[PDB]
């Protein structure tokens, strides 16, 4: 009811369009921790520092980690960020990065007051 909780359901509401079939496409690579050993990134780490991921995401916003709009936002704007940082910018996992958070942004913007 109250605006926090009412901004919070905004961002849930975000997060499972961010995770269903209609993204997928390009949002897979967001779903989980990037796993650096399995996928031969041994500078991963050392690169980025604060990881973050859509399970990540969720997983807080289930444990009511998040106590507004703007926690959850910088949590997915740092996955998205370390993206940027990691990948050259002509690389595949970057482009797929901008669509998502072409949705993200869009839908983030018609938060209610
Ligand atoms: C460096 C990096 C790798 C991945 C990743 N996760 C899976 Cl599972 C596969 N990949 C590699 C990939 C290659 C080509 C296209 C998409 C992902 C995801 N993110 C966000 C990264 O920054």
């Amino acid at each position: 009811m109250g605006k926090l909780s009412e901004q919070l359901k905004h961002c849930n509401g975000i997060l499972k369009e961010l995770l269903s079939k209609k993204h997928a496409a390009y949002a897979w690579p967001f779903y989980k921790p990037v796993d650096a050993s399995a996928l031969g990134l041994h500078d991963y780490h050392d690169i980025i520092k604060h990881p973050m991921d859509l399970s990540t995401v969720k997983r807080k916003m289930e444990n009511r980690d998040y106590r507004d709009a703007q926690e959850f936002a910088a949590d997915v704007r740092l996955m998205f960020s370390n993206c940027y940082k990691y990948n050259p910018p002509d690389h595949d996992v970057v482009a797929m990065a901008r669509k998502l958070q072409d949705v993200f942004e869009f839908r983030y913007a018609k938060m209610p007051d």
